[PDB]
């Protein structure tokens, strides 16, 4: 069931913004680890005396990395005279965010038809305002409302080059890395209480619940009209044998925040080969692979979707496979991206649901909790 | 002239500690960019609820990267019951340092015979105490005094495995990168006033002035008895045609601090080839190369030390060459390591002064200021 109840016209995920202590080092690490190209900058060299912001791109995926300069560089400025290219930025907010949460996502940005209208309608429907609509160079409008914790939902709308005041990165400094990642599939929040979080976000967006089919969590997925903007949310389940990963997140993050970003690959086997080659030379690490019993049991579940060779390719890369009633999901999870056991990345590829591919084809892999446990127990038996 | 006036027995540079917002991302970037191996850790996985610390090594060079966790993880602790492996660490100090200065060196650590004695003698001779001597697992003693700005001089002494409480990094997560860097040659501070800075540091160490032969700076070099611990200091020269790079540093750093680390390579040509291959894929960028007039003029100055081919290798890597009356210096400078125009790295290799090689052989390249300007002007002519 999809009532298509969006209260304003939503297009696609636009970008994800990380708030960092040093944007340069995080961006260079992410670029190498994920195969993303440096494509735009806003920093001292572009006249921005407030913040350093570096944009990485892979296909349609946009990762922005921002850190504050010394406030003394911009002490003479006022908001009317700011040199910040993202006028919602605040030194105190950014330092407080990073000192409280460590490295993490500050903004989940979606493109809309009219960011001023989206902001107005959202706030009229219960959204907590974060930054009012601001028109940049009469070309782009940005506005922000609170999503959960200190994460904001950022609306961006264009009249007709990432943002004004950003400069394209010289091709010498712009190496064309590409490991196959193409777009953001979903962005997942961890909260202490799922019910109130869903009521709040569904309240001001009109996003609807995307239906699913002792893991430590309850979850639900909010979706836009065409189900291309997907915002799952988790809460912990307490009193379990193994401590809930959601609760550990909430403790180390100092509360609610963004838990994982799922990045769609046009060839998850190539992406994982390339990322795994770089794990120990500056890139990202992956969770430990499931036991071979998991891939032995892969035949009876998806033996009609993947050949035995393609199943062999999954086992040597540690890829997980799940299936709903409409499609098949290939997925794998990185270890946490930074010092704290908080944010991580998921790499995914979806098989099926062609009409273009419909959003969420194959689900989100919730079945892989049970299959993992079953495999683990029956691998010990063997 | 070397009066050998050290007030306590100093051995060698031991390590450099960076205070970071996220130690993981900075360390992974530096590892790939410089060819340093992950060799030790102290973090949540080792029981440290206070800070994450990751050690990179290349030869005898030791880079430590540290960032604070949420203070809430260790709220029950007191200094007697701390789980921090570096007991001088302070959450508030670290967040204040990083919010004030951005990514940079907090500690220049030297090995001494007796860190408690070095601390006592230093403070008795005017050193401002930072962290008193603390004996770790009855095996290592660390103490800290102020050096300049918020940078500390850290004394470490061993009775007879980096520090207690650190664990060796599993060889799977430990890729044996090596681009030829072997040790720290010198560590350079920027201050507003050179005179008082030298008087202070020479006052409590007994280090002596290491003699040199409109660049925007005045400088001097303090040295230990065998001139293997080398601590240059710069001050700006104001009212110049081009703004002093020292003054720009002081402005963007919010005051005095560590300006550059010079890393000795056992083969600067291999090091630069390897680092330059990685500049645009996560590594470090280098300052723009001198014009070919510079390398044309290289024959008449060092044509007796380097062949024409080895001079050719210098021009294609952008390496600078200088000479004193005892040896020859090969050097090159990176662009700043992080967001701010503050800290950078120098790669060096020294030729001559064999007896082992004596410290500072060839000087520090101060002659390369004039040679660069001369080359620049006479390249425009050609
Ligand atoms: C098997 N499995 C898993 O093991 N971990 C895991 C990772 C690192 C450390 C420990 C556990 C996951 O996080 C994980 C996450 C998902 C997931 O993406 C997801 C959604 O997107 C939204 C609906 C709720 C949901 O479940 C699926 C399977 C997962
Ligand atoms: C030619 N040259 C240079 O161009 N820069 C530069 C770098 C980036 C941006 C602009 C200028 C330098 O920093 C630089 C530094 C040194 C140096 O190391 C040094 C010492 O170690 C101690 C004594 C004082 C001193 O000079 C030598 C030559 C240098
Ligand atoms: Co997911
Ligand atoms: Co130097």
């Amino acid at each position: 069931k999809n009532p298509k109840s969006d209260k304003f016209k939503v297009k696609r995920f636009h970008h994800i913004e990380f708030w960092c202590g040093d944007a340069t080092n995080v961006a260079r690490r992410f670029s190498w680890g994920l195969g993303m190209r440096f494509s735009a900058k806003s920093d001292l060299s572009t006249g921005n005396m407030v913040h350093a912001s570096y944009l990485l791109t892979s296909g349609d995926l946009r990762f922005l990395f921002t850190a504050p300069y010394s406030p003394s560089l911009s002490a003479g400025e006022i908001k009317p005279t700011t040199t910040a290219s993202i006028p919602s930025f605040d030194h105190g907010s950014c330092r407080s965010f990073f000192s409280s949460h460590g490295l993490g996502v500050r903004a989940v940005a979606i493109e809309v038809e009219d960011a001023e209208s989206a902001f107005s309608i959202s706030v009229a429907n219960g959204a907590i305002p974060s930054s009012p609509p601001i028109v940049l160079n009469e070309a782009v409008t940005i506005a922000e409302v609170k999503l959960y914790g200190d994460v904001v939902l950022r609306y961006v709308s264009y009249k007709a080059e990432f943002l004004p005041g950003f400069e394209r990165v010289e091709d010498a400094s712009s190496f064309p890395l590409d490991y196959g990642i193409r777009r953001l599939d979903h962005a997942v929040g961890n909260v202490p209480e799922l019910g109130p979080a869903l009521t709040y976000v569904a309240g001001f967006t009109g996003f609807h619940q995307f239906a699913e089919f002792e893991s430590g969590l309850n979850s639900a997925v909010l979706a836009s009209n065409d189900e291309m903007v997907l915002l799952p949310i988790n809460e912990p389940v307490h009193g379990t044998k193994r401590k809930s990963q959601i609760q550990t997140y909430l403790e180390h993050n100092e509360g609610a925040g963004l838990q994982h970003l799922a990045l769609m690959s046009e060839d998850i086997f190539r992406t994982l080969r390339e990322m795994r080659k770089r794990s120990s030379i500056g890139g990202f690490d992956f969770m430990p692979s499931p036991p071979p019993t998991y891939y032995q049991n892969l035949k009876k579940r998806v033996g009609d979707v993947l050949s035995d060779d393609q199943i062999k390719e999954c086992e040597e890369l540690g890829i997980l496979v799940d299936r709903d009633d409409q499609g098949t999901l290939l997925q794998i999870f990185t270890k946490p991206l930074g010092d704290r056991p908080t944010i991580f990345i998921e790499i995914i590829q979806r098989v099926g649901c062609m009409m273009y591919q419909s959003g969420g084809c194959g689900g989100f892999g919730k079945g892989n909790f049970s299959e993992l446990f079953k495999s683990i127990e029956e691998y010990e038996k063997t």
